[PDB]
């Protein structure tokens, strides 16, 4: 069914390496998207997978921005203090390097 | 800056329908988004989606479990602390619209 999402903000911080639970590499960062309207951003958690990762953490940084088009993904998953964590991701297709 | 979320899916429940303390209308619920790839078996994504106004009302008018719908909106962030003290982070799709396309 249809899924896609798109974003343009900044990191607000530097990308990250992570392997997920089955053992495969992805980049991960938050964007901060400003609103376009008035009373603010929203921060959004996006993962890239593949080579695509080792673009994301060697052309990006705190707050570079950036663009993301693509899918919404849920999961959950324990924390360390035994807790029940529900995310809501989106899982790139591509980034693109505005600056 | 651009913030853009378009989903066809179907609700997992009925929808949630409400007043808030401002007065407007709010609906709330799951879209159920299936996968285009395959694992052979196909997975789902569980998106959480608000509506205000006349178009929460038309949500709960027309809606109902297992409704296919498409909902055109943005994703927002927020933060709260539950009972139990926890910072708890929310990630949900504020629709601007949604269709009924059963
Ligand atoms: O962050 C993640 N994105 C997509 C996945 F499939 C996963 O397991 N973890």
């Amino acid at each position: 069914m249809l899924n896609r999402v798109v974003l343009v903000g900044r990191l607000t911080k530097d990308p990250e390496y992570r392997t997920t639970p089955s053992g495969v590499s992805v980049a991960t960062f938050t964007l901060a998207v400003n609103r376009t309207f008035t009373n603010e951003a929203d921060f959004i958690n996006c993962v890239v997978f593949r080579r695509q990762a080792d673009n994301v953490n060697n052309y990006l940084s705190k707050g570079s921005l950036a663009g993301v088009d693509g899918r919404l993904q849920s999961r959950n998953y324990e924390n360390q203090e035994g807790r029940r964590v529900f995310v809501t991701e989106v899982v790139c297709d591509s980034v693109q390097f505005l600056e």
